[PDB]
């Protein structure tokens, strides 16, 4: 493969292209009308447009992607994730056209569409699948036999239907009288079916995903499994790479079982075999994914491998470069996914511009993958994800500290995000202890979405100082353009003659206003009295790259925070949190009844009493010496009286309507 | 240890903080009146003043360093070298207050003050 077409966008498109450039492979991408100025367009060597912004017209199209591959002379297509990555007809179309599909062959994709087909293929290979029964023959007497065969714990759910009603839970043997009561009291009035299926457990399950990688020569290796249990709304929010909470024997057993599963279905490529476990390491297979997934960079940190390179090599016809006995396991890695969403309403996605974007410091152990640049917008046509932060450290506790340390350096201004949720999710006593299961977030939901807290007086001093220094900066850049350079008045010192200068400013902390009296001292320091308490406030601005930082010293306590001032809101990003302080807007900048323009007769009235108009509304039309004048509303409210009915003569500067 | 207070100055203060940042640990330092513009003040995430320039009023003080550790919510104190690094009473004070002393326990420090005591303890071990 000397040139690959990547039929995808954003983070995954850039992740693959960076590897391609590293290897020497040319990259082509597609961008619709929607991504004309996205990140992957400039990273690619060449890219083609397709059509309208919705994905149905651009990335899900089978013919358009092939047409791009043919005209660019691409040798292989990488579908990435989410669009054509599971499209078996597309893989077959590539084969017939002559283009290498980077992924499993159609024969391995099609048989995985039906869950019962892959269950039987793998079960026949010695894979520990979730067994149970899928038959209708599980009536009361049969249910007793089935429960004994699989074990006394049972969860009973309908063959068809759901909603949370009519379900029966068995936690001991001597509970079939309760099962019979429930089967008659409610279960058969909502399901309207006697047939119900059984499973074993619902108590704190975990999702554990073990990777399989195979080639066209009959080889397969496994890479160490992840813990993917932490989710809300069935969307993964964070992920732990080495799957803590298991022993080395479990890791070996999952490796062998997943390879037997991958061979059973003759899988080639980078895939994932998903197991479900209980508290006693009874792993059961549920599903297998047949694509190179976005989750993989969190595992690469602990295995030391490069799966994108591996996938391209076997697609060219090569063998697996590294055997199952050469795969190591060092340290722990975590991913935190940052979405454009507002958690205050139970996470609805939001779309808008990003005014400021800053990433944590680069480090070989801190891998930063973004698909959004500063100045870019979040769309509504595609995934609202902004970035993924992946960290590595020597052990689990060190990685959790690094994850939170670096996550607080990730600054987004312009829209609402889930960063505060991620911080409260990781920094939770139960999560750090390791109490992780699929219901962690709904179990502790009230402890993760916390209300806004009031700012400390020291934080208000920092906001006031940042504002004063920003005003100085404006003064300094005016002076740099002046003829009268080096002159006094340019130094924002507040030096009054024989007296001191005190500036009274008000900052709005949430809902409440706070008055801060700032005295300008002769030595450049400030004395800021907030309510009664005086703070000795010193500081200045400095730049590091494209970011401005505010350096403070308040009563001998030094600190440093990033200072971003956007329209009215002062953002202070520190290592202890993020505080937003608003500058109040005066009335005369936020204010933006009526009279007769000349002495004319009124053609049409519009409104009467009891109506309501909003500003910029037609109230009246009047003709004055053959010139049609439509009156409008600068004011607002409800009309109490209309003084001139239609056809009467109004005079100059005579009141027309009234607001009470 | 998510936050460490380094009760020292200069080269040793910067050497430890660079590791802390590498690991993800927040760093607090102290600077007296003398080191207000020294290297470790800007490298630290937060630092507190104490008092007059001589070390007796700033870095050798037992109470001032603990007071800084409590108000910054530090979990551990690193004495570095030369000030409180051999102060057994300080290690005992940290234990009683609840702050992790990064170093040997007081029981290992006190018995090493007298040269004849450590000579016999080690000689008896071969």
């Amino acid at each position: 493969i000397t040139k690959v077409l990547i039929a995808n966008r954003g983070e995954i498109a850039c992740r693959v292209m960076r590897t391609a450039k590293k290897l020497g492979v040319q990259t082509v991408a597609v961008y619709s009308e929607a991504d004309r100025n996205s990140m992957h367009v400039d990273m690619a060597d060449e890219a083609y447009s397709i059509g309208p912004a919705p994905s149905q017209q651009s990335y899900l199209s089978m013919e358009k992607i092939i047409q791009v591959a043919k005209t660019s002379a691409a040798q292989a297509i990488h579908p990435g994730c989410g669009f054509l990555s599971e499209n078996m007809e597309f893989a077959e179309l590539c084969k017939q056209e002559g283009i290498i599909f980077i992924g499993p062959p159609p024969s391995a994709i099609r048989d995985m569409g039906i869950k019962s087909t892959s269950k039987s293929i793998m079960a026949a290979a010695g894979v520990p699948v979730v067994e149970g029964y899928h038959g209708e023959d599980q009536s009361d007497q049969c249910l007793k036999e089935h429960a004994r065969r699989i074990g006394y714990p049972v969860m009973i759910k309908a063959v068809r239907g759901g909603g949370g009603k009519g379900m029966r839970i068995v936690r001991s043997e001597q509970e079939f009288q309760e099962q019979l009561e429930s089967a008659r009291r409610e279960a058969k009035k909502s399901f309207n079916d006697d047939a119900m299926l059984i499973e074993k457990f619902v108590d704190t399950p975990r999702h554990v995903e073990v990777q399989v990688f195979g080639d066209h020569h009959g080889n397969a290796v496994y890479l160490f499994e992840r813990d993917c249990s932490v989710q809300r709304r069935h969307q993964k929010i964070i992920e732990e790479a080495p799957a803590p909470g298991i022993k080395s024997e479990v890791r070996k057993k999952l490796g062998e079982a997943a390879v037997r599963a991958a061979k059973a279905v003759n899988y080639v490529g980078a895939g994932t075999v998903e197991f479900i476990m209980d508290s006693k390491h009874n792993f059961c297979f549920m599903e297998m994914n047949t694509r190179l997934q976005v989750e993989h960079p969190v595992t690469e940190m602990i295995t030391g491998t490069d799966l994108v390179e591996w996938q391209l090599r076997i697609a060219a016809g090569e063998k697996i470069p590294l055997s199952q006995e050469e795969i190591t396991l060092q340290g722990h890695a975590f991913e935190a996914r940052i979405y454009a969403e507002d958690p205050s309403n139970n996470f609805m996605p939001v779309a808008g511009p990003l005014v400021h974007l800053s990433t944590p410091r680069a480090d070989p152990s801190t891998r930063i993958e973004t698909g959004v640049r500063q100045g870019d917008e979040v769309s509504v046509h595609y995934d609202p994800m902004i970035a993924k932060l992946v960290v590595w450290a020597a052990d689990r506790q060190a990685a959790l500290t690094k994850l939170r340390y670096s996550l607080r350096q990730y600054n987004i201004v312009g829209l609402h995000t889930n960063i505060d949720f991620l911080l409260n999710l990781s920094g939770h006593p139960e999560f750090e202890a390791g109490n992780v299961h699929t219901d962690f977030i709904p179990q502790h939901h009230k402890q993760l979405l916390l209300s806004r807290k009031a700012a400390a007086k020291e934080s208000l001093c920092q906001a006031a100082l940042g504002l004063i220094l920003k005003e100085k900066a404006m003064t300094d850049t005016f002076t740099l353009q002046a003829h009268d350079q080096f002159s006094p008045f340019s130094s924002s010192s507040g030096r009054r003659l024989n007296i001191s200068y005190t500036r009274n400013m008000t900052l709005k902390d949430g809902k409440n206003n706070v008055a801060i009296a700032v005295t300008y001292n002769h030595d450049g320091s400030y004395s800021m009295q907030i309510e009664d308490k005086t703070f000795q406030v010193l500081g200045n601005l400095y730049s590091e790259g494209d970011c401005t930082y505010l350096k403070c010293s308040v009563n001998g306590v030094a600190s440093k925070a990033k200072l971003i001032i956007l329209e009215n809101t002062i953002y202070l990003f520190s290592k202890e949190g993020s505080i937003e302080i608003d500058i109040p807007v005066p009335k005369y900048l936020s204010s933006v009844g009526p009279l007769a323009p000349m002495t004319g007769t009124i053609e049409k009235v519009f409104v009467k009493a009891g109506d309501k108009v909003k500003a910029g509304d037609s109230l009246m039309v009047m003709i004055a010496m053959k010139m049609e004048h439509t009156i409008k509303s600068p004011k607002d409210g409800t009309v109490k009286k209309v003084f001139y009915r239609e056809g009467a003569q109004a005079n100059r500067h005579t009141p027309l309507v009234e607001f009470e």
